[PDB]
């Protein structure tokens, strides 16, 4: 599924992403914009042979399992095919435990790059939420 931006909004919104760990909305829908450009059905090899996954590209080394990540942990205890899923609750679930991990929204690479710093709240402009 490919979300409208105020589509995804509502839904990370509704899933209490607004302000969770301190990150206003605009940095939530902003990562996704970067990392997925809004499609659950995304997926990207990386070079340490890990592959990150859906709307916010969760990596297998860590989070979740796709059986194909030697030496690798499934912390979010998910397939990471059900991070490829039209619903993102198990994406919100997983990117809740990542936030919290010590760095933030650091972890992801994107957001660091393109977000951090930057108008966020630009990307809820024109939102009803
Ligand atoms: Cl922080
Ligand atoms: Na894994």
């Amino acid at each position: 599924k490919v979300f409208g931006r105020c589509e995804l909004a509502a839904a990370m919104k509704r899933h209490g992403l607004d302000n969770y760990r301190g990150y206003s909305l605009g940095n939530w829908v902003c990562a996704a914009k970067f990392e997925s450009n809004f499609n659950t059905q995304a997926t990207n090899r990386n070079t340490d042979g890990s592959t990150d996954y859906g709307i916010l590209q969760i990596n297998s080394r860590w989070w979740c399992n796709d059986g194909r990540t030697p030496g690798s942990r499934n912390l979010c205890n998910i397939p990471c095919s059900a991070l490829l899923s039209s619903d993102i609750t198990a994406s919100v679930n997983c990117a809740k435990k990542i936030v919290s991990d010590g760095n933030g929204m650091n972890a992801w690479v994107a957001w660091r790059n393109r977000c951090k710093g930057t108008d966020v709240q630009a990307w809820i402009r024109g939102c009803r939420l």
